[PDB]
DNA sequence: CGGCAT
DNA sequence: CGTAT
DNA sequence: GCCG
């Protein structure tokens, strides 16, 4: 074989694709590589899984992997075992291991990453109750993650997104007339659920957005909508989202950008995570330009590319434009 | 050999 | 260290 | 783990 460019930003990856079983197995090995501190192996297994999401048809024979980028001896063997036996011994051993299950449990807590989870694992901790019994080990961020863990493990749905966008738009409009709110993240790519909702806030007049996020947060807090906030241009918070007769905690990310940076922030925050890593790698390695959510920098001329749209950025990098629903790498 | 996004 | 895509 |  199939046409397959090496970088994920060079090919469409739709929301619904084939090979979900094969990719999920490779993504288990990627996650486990991360849990052992091997970011390089994590990346290769993520990239191999993503290649399968971009293929036109189901892989039913090992020969369909010939020539595909990021498939070497290890990733090919995993696919071969799945095709020949329906199961891969290495994947099952990882999946069922105490180490994997505990690291997955701990790293899913808001405020806990691999290094913290591994430290706790090495100390003999295994359950969330173990963590509650030792609150001296916890940051304020981790305390919020643990206190709201049940709700934060409940997938966020589109009905929640629409309600949250309304309350964010109300607070933003009270804080700065003319400011806008754009849904980003996985929901913009067409996903039907997420672990959070991501919003990007700007104003059409450059500079007017300075100081906006503290004003938005104060207004949300005054409506009783904020359970946790980090206290700036990014706010990783937990909202008290009204439900009929009650409420549920929901993770919400709010990001402010000046309008000059909006296309870059929209591109970055729409993802996917792998798509953006691959896009930034492509930009630096293939074009010599440095990309992030603030701009696209030419380090030789020492200038920033002025963009008005995501399309402008793709074109400047020599890439065919992909709409958000084709960025699900 | 080392890079692997910022 | 954690967070984000 | 794969590749530039
Ligand atoms: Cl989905
Ligand atoms: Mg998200
Ligand atoms: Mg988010
Ligand atoms: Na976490």
């Amino acid at each position: 074989p199939a046409w397959m460019p090496a970088y994920a930003c060079q090919r469409p990856t739709p929301l619904t694709h084939h090979n979900t079983g094969l990719s999920e197995a490779l993504e288990i090995l990627a996650e486990a590589a991360g849990f052992e501190g091997s970011e390089g192996r994590l990346l290769t297994f993520c990239r191999a899984a993503s290649v399968l999401k971009a293929l036109p048809s189901p892989v039913t024979t090992l020969s369909q992997l010939q020539g595909l980028p990021h498939f070497g001896e290890h990733s090919s063997r995993v696919v071969q075992e799945l095709l020949e036996h329906g199961v891969c011994e290495e994947v099952e051993r990882v999946r069922r291991s105490e180490r994997y299950q505990t690291m997955k449990l701990f790293t899913q807590i808001f405020g806990v990453g691999v290094k913290t989870a591994d430290r706790w694992y090495r100390e003999g901790l295994r359950t969330l109750d173990d963590l509650r019994e030792q609150p001296q080990k916890l940051t304020q961020q981790q305390k919020a993650g643990l206190q709201h863990h049940q709700d934060l493990s409940t997938p966020v749905l589109r009905s929640d997104v629409d309600a949250l966008q309304q309350v964010v738009e109300e607070a933003v409009g009270q804080a700065l007339p003319g400011a806008t709110v754009t849904l980003t993240g996985g929901f913009r790519r067409g996903k039907l659920q997420g672990h959070d909702v991501d919003f990007l806030i700007t104003h059409p007049k450059e500079g007017q957005e300075a100081g906006l996020l503290p004003r938005v947060m104060c207004r949300l807090q005054d409506q009783g909508l904020i359970l946790y906030h980090q206290h700036f241009e990014r706010s990783f918070c937990i909202f008290r989202l009204p439900q009929p007769g009650s409420w549920k905690a929901v993770r919400v990310d709010l990001v402010v950008a000046p309008v000059s940076q909006f296309p870059f922030a929209l591109l970055g925050w729409t993802g996917s995570k792998l798509f953006q890593r691959e896009l930034r790698r492509f930009s630096r390695k293939e074009k010599g330009l440095w990309l992030n959510s603030h701009g696209l920098f030419d380090p030789e001329q020492k200038t920033f590319f002025q963009a008005a749209s995501e399309e402008d950025i793709f074109r400047h990098l020599g890439l065919e434009y992909l709409p958000p629903e084709q960025r699900n790498a």
